């Protein structure tokens, strides 16, 4: 994928910020952006230029189910790649998201192989 992709990594906690950030430089993406929550995402996202959205479940003001949802609404931004990335495990979840249309789903705690295999599946899916 072009190595300029702009990213938005979303989530309530830094520490997972972090750890996505830190891995996207790992791979090459260093145009990385951070949320708090899917208010303060919607924010940056209007502010234009994203190419991919990572984003956590649980936060408060939009969590993360309701932000994939606006982003698949907005005829702008509907088919931006949102790859979930939570603790939320149970598959009605999944299904909840799936259904939603997220790009992908990772399950926290994740490895470095699993979030850099996730986002390839997508790179390929969308032909980027
Ligand atoms: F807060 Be997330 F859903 F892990
Ligand atoms: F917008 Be969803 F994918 F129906
Ligand atoms: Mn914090
Ligand atoms: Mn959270």
């Amino acid at each position: 994928a072009d190595k300029e992709l702009k990213f938005l990594v979303v989530d309530d906690f830094s520490t997972m910020r972090r750890i996505v950030r830190n891995l996207l430089k790992e791979l090459g993406f260093n145009n990385v952006e951070e949320a708090e929550d899917g208010v303060d995402a919607l924010n940056k996202l209007q502010a234009g230029g994203y190419g991919f959205v990572i984003s956590d479940w649980n936060m408060p003001n939009m969590d993360g189910l309701e932000l994939l949802k606006t982003i698949r609404a907005d005829g702008a931004m509907s088919a931006l790649p949102v790859l979930m990335v939570t603790s939320e495990a149970k598959k009605e979840n999944i299904i909840a998201a799936a259904q939603a249309g997220a790009s992908g789903y990772v399950v926290k705690p994740f490895t470095a192989a699993t979030l850099e295999e996730k986002l390839n599946k997508i790179f390929e899916k969308l032909g980027m």
